[PDB]
């Protein structure tokens, strides 16, 4: 399966996909291809392309599952913290990631503070359990920055919508990341209708500098 | 993959495409036989989201008056052929006589099914004058009747679907969008035989399927 | 409120819930610098508080109008049942001035009286129908695309902006655009402050910009 | 209106479009007690559930963000929620009574329970906030934060998609603390529309706790 990496610990894997761009022509004739598709992607006949639909497999942290969760046009299914013990995974960002903020302390101690409160809420979060506490009661203990998986089945259009709100600058950069990999996997799938919502109904900055 | 079902005289649905099985219904409840008891415990339950990440594509051939009941399916995607910018074919469902099975007819129900089919001809002749006389499709297809054919693709995910049978896979709905449910409902069945057993075991509401 | 449309239709408004202000609180989460926020967020596409606002109209229209609205899925409908119901001999006729700027073979009137002949031939076909023991749901099949319906329609601010984006606009048939106008005019009423923006930002459309 | 939950969250009615009464209107398509209420049980026990749609209620709910992370799988809703990448949060957080674990069998006293909870939150606050100070954007400053972190949002939803709400979570099913807000709901809803409230419970409700529990 298509799997993209994303931060320290996260990825995007695609599931599934029904379609192709000829999926958003066929439901458009209700039946020159990819003129078509220009076509109504330059007039904002958005429609035909809720017949493309992928399913991902997305493995992030809850800040990032959070934000993503508000695209309520969309099905999603996600790891249950209430009955399963969760795993020692945390985003701890990188150095680099303060890159362009004046900071007090060095970005490698603010990256080893982040560690450190990770760490002690973990070892809580462990030690509750052990003691017979519910792990629904035990979990709330845990940081933002825990990583989550969950299944996301979302179709063109929609999809389409995310990337305007995600893969642009005003997302914070931790979703940002994550919808280069969507674009990613939305263009190797539907290339016409990427280059066609590219060149007219993108609405965002970085795909159209990221490459 | 594909199937087509003909409904009433010059009806159908076809499958277009779908996205997944029953598995990637048992793939999503466990972010991912044991795997049958699952969708059972699902069905039982109405833990119904896992279902949400099966998807179908249908193209439906029906009348107006049963196309305008289904597209109250909000939880939807369509796209239908467009009577403004088209000239519309002369195809018309008229009922059977066996149709008024049941109903106590003051004229016999071939001419219930003739007094159709002539008001039908006159509607569409008018439709085609009017064309030809230069006035916009968009205004001349107003006096086309309810009972014209139309054609749509409808995209719908199974949670959607079970709903959709659950109100039109029923008596108490029209006969002739029944009709229609009861295609969809064979269609599903075909590609999602354990989700479309343990919907009708456990969760489905209706009274024909 | 209500706005007569077409020869027999109408457009009511049977309630609203909020106002301007009820976009501001939802932006804020608490409880002009307000209009200052309203036209921030309409121009920046901070859509979701205006989903706060709500309205419930009164329409009523004919089937083939009825069937382009319908299309809207992100609000709430209930229509008048023609399957058990008698069905009131009610239909659009245009007027002659609907075919200006047509060249057409007949005299518009003609149209006109064309079209009523159908209507009058058709219902009373459907009336015969019934008399004779055909259950209405079946009678009814007979009766014209131009027969006027009426439902309830309730819609948030964001979908009804959606709404007169696509149907207040040249585009769409102009039997639709009226109805479109009415909407625009009740909405325009209820919270000045949000349509002006809309107009002024966000509004794609073309008519409510002449009108 | 204003119900408080938990410690520090609360359910606050912000607004309302209708009454039972906006619902019969709609069912009949047109703008008398006995009948009224009738049609409303009716609607009900033959799942006629559109009608209900055009009631519609805006709340203002305070939640730990746990809490706010199963409310929001509700998509047929609209939310807006406080924003933690530009606004500096509130030390305020869920730290659970020990009376919340009662008839758990612990290996500690439930009070050492609640130092321990109470204990890492002082310290994730202390980190949250030490990192402002040294210019660490909010954004990633906030990533140290518990799950019990409280958040508001306000929530417009119409009773329709809040009568599927609180078959899901006014039940025993779902976790202990959304409950308790969905009680909350559930006692609005109540006040607002006691009649379509009454025939949900009596012909729709599928949860087990609003049978047991008076409003
Ligand atoms: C840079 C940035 C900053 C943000 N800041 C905040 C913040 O401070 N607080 C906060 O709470 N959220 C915030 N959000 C989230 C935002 O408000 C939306 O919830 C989220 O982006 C989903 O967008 P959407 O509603 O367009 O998508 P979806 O929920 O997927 O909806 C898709 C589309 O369908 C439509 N739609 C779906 N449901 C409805 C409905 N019920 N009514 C009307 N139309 C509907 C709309 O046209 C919408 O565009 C932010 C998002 C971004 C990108
Ligand atoms: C026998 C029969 C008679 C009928 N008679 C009439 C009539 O006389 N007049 C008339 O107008 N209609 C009538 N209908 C149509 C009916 O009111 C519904 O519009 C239609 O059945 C679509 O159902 P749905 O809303 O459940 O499906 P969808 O609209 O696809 O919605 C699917 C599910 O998602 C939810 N949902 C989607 N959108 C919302 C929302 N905005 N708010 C809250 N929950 C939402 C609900 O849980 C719903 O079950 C009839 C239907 C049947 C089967
Ligand atoms: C000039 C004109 C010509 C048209 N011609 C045709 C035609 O030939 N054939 C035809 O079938 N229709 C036609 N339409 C109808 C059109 O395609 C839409 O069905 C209608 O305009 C409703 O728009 P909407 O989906 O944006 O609104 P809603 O259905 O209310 O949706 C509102 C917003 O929420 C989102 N949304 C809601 N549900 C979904 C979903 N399931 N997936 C992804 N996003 C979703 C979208 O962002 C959308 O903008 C035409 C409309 C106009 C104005
Ligand atoms: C006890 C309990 C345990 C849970 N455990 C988990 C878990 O482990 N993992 C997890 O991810 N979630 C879990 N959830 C959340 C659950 O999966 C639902 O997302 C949540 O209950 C919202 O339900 P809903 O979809 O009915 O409501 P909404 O999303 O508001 O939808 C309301 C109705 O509209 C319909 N609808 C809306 N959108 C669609 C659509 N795209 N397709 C088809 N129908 C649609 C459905 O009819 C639905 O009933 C749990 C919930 C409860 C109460
Ligand atoms: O009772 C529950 C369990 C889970 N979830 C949803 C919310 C989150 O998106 C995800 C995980 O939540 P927790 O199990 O960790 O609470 O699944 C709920 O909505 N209700
Ligand atoms: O301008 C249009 C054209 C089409 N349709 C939708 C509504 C119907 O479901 C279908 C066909 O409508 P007509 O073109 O026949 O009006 O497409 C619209 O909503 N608006
Ligand atoms: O069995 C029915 C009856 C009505 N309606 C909806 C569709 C239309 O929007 C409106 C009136 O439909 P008719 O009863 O006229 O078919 O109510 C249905 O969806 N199914
Ligand atoms: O860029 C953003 C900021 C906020 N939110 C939503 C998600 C949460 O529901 C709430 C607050 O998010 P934070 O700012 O705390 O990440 O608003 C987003 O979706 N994207």
């Amino acid at each position: 399966h298509m799997k993209i990496d994303i931060l320290d610990k996260g990825f995007v894997e695609l599931v599934d996909v029904m379609g192709n761009d000829l999926s958003a022509v066929r439901a458009a004739r209700v039946s020159r291809d990819r003129h078509l598709i220009e076509y109504l992607m330059k007039h904002g006949h958005e429609t035909p392309f809720e017949h493309i639909v992928f399913t991902f497999h997305v493995k992030a942290p809850i800040f990032v599952a959070r934000q993503w969760f508000r695209h309520r046009i969309a099905s999603y299914n996600e790891l249950c913290g209430r009955y399963s013990k969760l795993s020692y995974e945390f985003y701890i960002p990188s150095p680099e990631r303060l890159e362009g903020y004046k900071t007090t302390i060095p970005p490698e101690r603010v990256t080893e503070k982040i560690s450190e409160i990770v760490d002690k809420a973990y070892r809580t979060y462990l030690e509750l359990i052990e003691s017979g506490v519910p792990r629904e009661v035990a979990r709330i203990v845990l940081p933002l920055n825990l990583y989550t998986r969950f299944f996301w089945t979302v179709n063109a259009r929609s999809l389409m919508n995310f990337l305007n709100l995600r893969a642009d600058s005003h997302a914070q950069w931790e979703i940002q990341q994550y919808a280069l990999a969507i674009a990613r996997i939305f263009k190797e799938k539907c290339p016409w209708t990427f280059e066609a919502f590219l060149k007219y109904a993108y609405k965002g900055d970085i795909l159209k500098e990221v490459q």
